């Protein structure tokens, strides 16, 4: 007759490595790590992105004609534009701190477009021959239609001097520009004045754009060059404009309204009607764990950023003192099996089972809990002359993912030594429990069995378990059968 | 007739967790995250905060009239500004590359304002009537006074062919600045000449400022503008100005030596008369502690900024089978025996253990404290509106290591604190094994940690066992079969 | 009769420290830093190094009469210059975006120069009397040998209107410049006309440069300045050049295929004729560990740059059975027997509990050592005088890294020391107690971690656990009458 100890087994082929043992089969487990995304693009935190569909910020506040014409959505969460975007700018020229107005506009609260310079204005001056075939409309030579390209009128361009006062009691985005001219006879053709020149003034600004008059490289067709320049006019001031030529006037500007910063997103991927707390360009995440391995480039309340394909925490036993575990067990991680006539079968220890699953899942909550996320937009903002800049931030992210994949590893590979150790640890003590109040009706053969010289009842197995066991009541049996 | 082998209990109310364990009260702890400071700005490492008082850097640097302060601290470690600083520039413009000049001027060894060009020169011209309402001193037009605004003598403005060489050892910052005037007449009313220039030339710098005369917004009251530029004259070279007309020219000039970096604070507290080796822009840290959670932006040698609010370790053993509970009476250790018999009762402790303990756990606690390498480091943003990007990029940066630090000091409490416990639980384990290991025939294992001497237990015998000395053929036949 | 189970013991000095426990001698240990470097400079990755010996990357460039005149580095992996080089812009004055282009520069897998405007391009111009003293050959005036600088012809200085077409499949790096004169009168000596421009124009460039005529102090002789710009001309685009007037044209240029980046070195080590993954500017590392001390500015798959002396992993015993006794005798194991009987002495290993701890142990080293194979490439430092700000980022940041690696790998090191050390102790009370689980009643525990047998016992009887069943009642008889 006999009493052992086991542990609980099953058909799990899950296998985990800890820090001194490798591919170790486990029962239980748990992967930190989330791989999986939506596939769509969704908004963030109740706010829709602003998807510019083979455009540019450029070509949409300024008219490009092949733009979207009107501002649906009044606040976005992210500006999502295509990769190498069709339209931008379509007579050739820049844009002044262009991607300092793209993270200005990367996230608006409030965006309202409204004409603060009607074309009834310029009465000397002519607003209706401003168009070039680098900027077509419907098989038609047109513009930027937020702007407007003045040019003489009855050979003559009177200088220009005109203010606006920001009544709106919102922040204000205005924009203008200066054309460049080719030659000395194409300047005095749409201007009639030779040397000209552009001010414009603030409270903040003072400008002076004069044309670059020299031979370029055609692109898009023309030689010639258009600047713009950018200022918010805050709420109670005036911009002065004055101007004898080569004058690229605003028409249209924008009601600014900001109180979040978020970044540009480059993303082919589609509105999904969703909502979410992170986002990827390859879609958009759902999850509570602390790492990830989606996308380096997120938005929002994002896991961290590993290089590891998995991330996998041991939650149980080693599945197959004890020479190996019990399949047979299906009702407890930590049991007995008694061997009597009156019965057979196993049983598991109700208690100790709850306080070590409470453990592990204690040990897995924290490591998912403890992880606190900032609000964070990893896009990235840079020009070609700003690339030493650039390899900054590739040095931090590259740094911060080799710190959390170095440390999530090592802590995965620590917690699994620690987290089998502490299995092994609570069958011994049962088996030392039971050698206890066991002390001289068993014999130990080293396979965690007792040798039961008493005729252990069902009951008797039973009083073992409670530890209810009286050793006096069964020890002159013991003496009878020995020797 | 039984000994008992226990550990300590007291009346202690703190709670730790750990990884699998939570809110458990144990008997001793110690919180390695400092939260307290003195609510003032100190000096650091015995150097003084320029504490400007609603007076930018540009309003000192220039001599704005409404700043009290001229060469009043030779040496600092920090500056201090206020969020909104009220003075700054009082005649509307500008100065170059600020931002620069800020983290340049964060940390100066020597600073002395040296004339450097006298009224005594520019006699053909007039160092009289620069003046503007926007700088208003007491209820009348004045000018910044570390610089003069020359404008035009007997209607004419000869052209200004200066120079100054640097005869001292020292670097030199030298301030000009450009007027920008609003209408034809104002410039010829000003300076007699319409078209005007500035030239600056050193070993160095090749300038030409040109006027924009434009009209503009009116700011304190002017709708004129006013740029100011800056250079270092190093200790052999010379500068030289020439100038038609609207030129600012320097009058003053500051000796610079710098040897180290240390950022802009944006502060209300006073000074304290005190010495710290770290500050916060809400007070100072006295800590050797190594993480703190007062405020992100310290200048000086300082503890990591974390998001916990709590990182307490724990140093003892927890509180109320071989212990079914903790002895509460037990005072005089961690680990201790307890002898039952009519000779005597009462709880003992142990020496050779519990003192190993103490030093081995508290030598835990000072290796988590004392690893943490302190860098001298200065938190503070310098950028401007047009600099956002860059901006975030240092917010980023801030942001990823609060995470980094905040998760792994988390989890290396939760961590070491369940290797404490389970050092605590295997201590008293082996010395219940050494009672049985010399005692062994004579008494029986009863299974609460106490041990039944079927033999009277003996007083003489206790710190017998306690060393060791027991002798069991003393008592073997002595109840051999006492029951039965 | 007796038996013992012990653990081994050697002459190693070896100390380490645990998280409790300080100055521990171990007999066997394992460092996780590299200290060891080549030092020299060598080929990372299979690709020299482009070494500018005196010269700067402008000097080279724009060919510093005092320079190689060109070099046989079609390919280079990283640039290596001198701390101060020494021949840089002979004539005195700024190449512009300079920080980006050697950022360019960097790493490069081709470079070719190509003469893209001859010197018969220029007819009615004096190609020859363009030379300085600033820049000098053999002691005679000479000027930068892959620019051109022209002057008047006859007293005249037809405005120029030249431009190159990049027929090549390779981008173009193009360089000119403009000169600023002294005087007006220098200006008509050099170039009849007074007022004079330069404008470039290309697909994206856009540029009108016009000197600036103003007294400046000497460097290197001459008090004029030379500023000089480049651009990158796209395949089939084209460069527009017109000026009448302090124009230093282009007569080379580059001829550029950029695939990947690496900061230029600031070092005087020589070159090795080596390969390596990892360059420092002291010398090469060749490691596998994951981190190290020799310098922070490395270019390539480095460790991580801490500020430890030493992280040194225990691999193995305690060292001066189970209780209380290091045995220098066993050399044969690691966890061992020792037999007492009238046969003999001597001692005995334990191969399968020996082995299940070597395993153990070098997976730890090597789980902390291969786990950091997230190695990436890296570079230094490159940011000019008004770029401090962004400086301080780039130093904040490498710092606080500093502070996460070696913060991290302490306490790492200091963790699973401890608990090797406690992997021991668990093994040989698993061996006592699988002595202790057979042979119970057959011997007495005598507290030494040795047993004492009643019965009579051979050398053939131990058979350390060869065969592991020793038979119970075979002896049981001659132990039950040696009881008194
Ligand atoms: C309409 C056209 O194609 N014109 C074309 C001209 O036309 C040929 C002519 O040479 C030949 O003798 O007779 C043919 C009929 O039998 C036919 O009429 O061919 C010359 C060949 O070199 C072209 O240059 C010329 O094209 C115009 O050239 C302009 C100067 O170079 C300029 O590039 C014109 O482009 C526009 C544009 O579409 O952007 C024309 C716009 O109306 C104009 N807008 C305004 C507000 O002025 C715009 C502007 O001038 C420039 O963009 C400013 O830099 O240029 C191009 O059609
Ligand atoms: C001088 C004056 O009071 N001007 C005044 C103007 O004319 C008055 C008139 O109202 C009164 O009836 O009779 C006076 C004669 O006794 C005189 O004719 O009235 C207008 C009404 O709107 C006032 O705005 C005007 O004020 C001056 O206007 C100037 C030009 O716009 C200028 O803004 C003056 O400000 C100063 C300044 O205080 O900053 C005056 C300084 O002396 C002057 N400093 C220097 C070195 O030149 C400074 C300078 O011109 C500009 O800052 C350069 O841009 O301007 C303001 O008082
Ligand atoms: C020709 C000469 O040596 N000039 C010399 C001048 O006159 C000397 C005199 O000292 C000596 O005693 O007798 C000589 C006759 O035998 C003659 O009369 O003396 C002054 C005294 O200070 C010298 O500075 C002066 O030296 C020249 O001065 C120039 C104007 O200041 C200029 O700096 C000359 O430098 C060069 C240069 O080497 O860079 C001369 C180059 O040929 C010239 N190159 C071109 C393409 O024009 C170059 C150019 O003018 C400037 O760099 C443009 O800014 O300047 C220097 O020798
Ligand atoms: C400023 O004056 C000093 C002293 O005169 C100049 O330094 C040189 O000093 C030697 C001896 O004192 C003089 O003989 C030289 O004339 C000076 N060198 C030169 C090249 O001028 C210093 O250079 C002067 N600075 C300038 C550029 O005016
Ligand atoms: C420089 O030359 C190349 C090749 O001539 C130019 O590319 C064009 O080649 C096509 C071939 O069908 C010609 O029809 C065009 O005339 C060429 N020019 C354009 C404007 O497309 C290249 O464009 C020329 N570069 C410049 C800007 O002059
Ligand atoms: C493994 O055992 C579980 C019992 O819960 C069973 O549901 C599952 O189907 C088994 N898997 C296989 C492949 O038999
Ligand atoms: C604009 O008008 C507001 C009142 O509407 C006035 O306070 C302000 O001075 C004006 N701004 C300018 C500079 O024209
Ligand atoms: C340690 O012992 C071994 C074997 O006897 C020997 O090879 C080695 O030289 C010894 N080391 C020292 C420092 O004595």
């Amino acid at each position: 007759d006999q009493i052992c100890i086991g542990y609980h087994a099953n058909n799990s082929t899950e296998q985990v490595d800890t820090i001194m043992e490798k591919n170790v089969t486990v029962t239980h487990a748990q992967d930190i790590l989330e791989k999986t995304h939506n596939g769509k693009l969704c908004d963030l935190n109740g706010v829709k992105p602003l998807i510019l569909k083979d455009c540019s910020v450029a070509g949409w506040l300024l008219g490009n004609p092949m733009c979207d014409e009107f501002i649906r959505v009044p606040e976005w969460s992210y500006i999502v534009e295509r990769a190498n975007p069709a339209n931008d700018l379509c007579y050739p020229g820049s844009l002044n701190d262009y991607e300092e107005l793209k993270h200005l506009l990367s996230r608006i609260n409030h965006f309202e477009k409204i004409l603060i310079i009607p074309k009834s204005s310029w009465p000397n001056h002519e607003t209706s021959l401003g168009v070039s075939a680098a900027c077509p409309y419907q098989g038609a030579p047109s513009f930027f239609r937020n702007v407007v390209w003045l040019i003489k009128k009855n050979d003559a361009y009177p200088t220009i001097k005109i203010s606006y006062n920001n009544t709106n009691r919102e922040d204000l985005l205005i924009l203008w520009g200066i054309h460049h001219s080719n030659n000395a006879e194409e300047q005095t053709n749409l201007y009639k004045n030779p040397t000209t020149y552009i001010s414009v003034g603030t409270s903040t600004l003072n400008q002076r754009l004069v044309p670059k008059i020299a031979t370029r490289s055609q692109v898009n067709g023309q030689r010639g060059r258009m600047d713009f320049f950018w200022t918010i006019l805050k709420p109670d001031d005036a911009i002065h404009f004055e101007s004898n030529g080569n004058f690229i006037a605003p028409e249209y500007a924008y009601k600014i309204v900001k109180k979040g910063d978020s970044t540009i997103m480059k993303s082919g991927v589609e509105y999904g009607h969703c909502n979410t707390k992170c986002q990827t360009p390859v879609g958009a995440i759902n999850s509570s764990m602390p790492f990830h391995n989606i996308h380096p480039l997120t938005i929002g309340e994002c896991p961290k950023y590993v290089k590891s394909n998995k991330l996998v925490l041991a939650t149980g036993l080693r599945n197959s003192f004890i020479e190996g575990g019990w399949q047979g067990m299906v009702d407890g991680w930590y049991g007995y099996h008694h061997s009597n006539e009156q019965g057979s079968g196993y049983a598991a220890d109700k208690e100790s089972t709850q306080k070590a699953i409470d453990g592990v899942t204690n040990k897995v909550n924290s490591i998912i809990d403890k992880m606190n996320t900032q609000f964070e937009a990893v896009g990235r903002e840079f020009n070609n002359l700003e690339r030493r800049i650039e390899n900054l931030n590739k040095k931090m992210e590259d740094g911060f993912l080799d710190v959390w994949t170095y440390n999530a590893e090592l802590l995965v590979l620590m917690e699994n030594e620690r987290t089998l150790d502490f299995h092994d640890s609570n069958v011994k003590n049962l088996y030392d429990k039971v050698r206890l109040q066991l002390r001289d009706n068993a014999k130990e053969l080293g396979n965690g069995c007792f040798e039961f010289y008493h005729k252990c009842d069902n009951e008797c197995m039973e009083s073992v378990r409670n530890g209810t066991y009286d050793y006096p009541q069964y020890s002159e049996e013991a003496r009878l059968k020995r020797e």
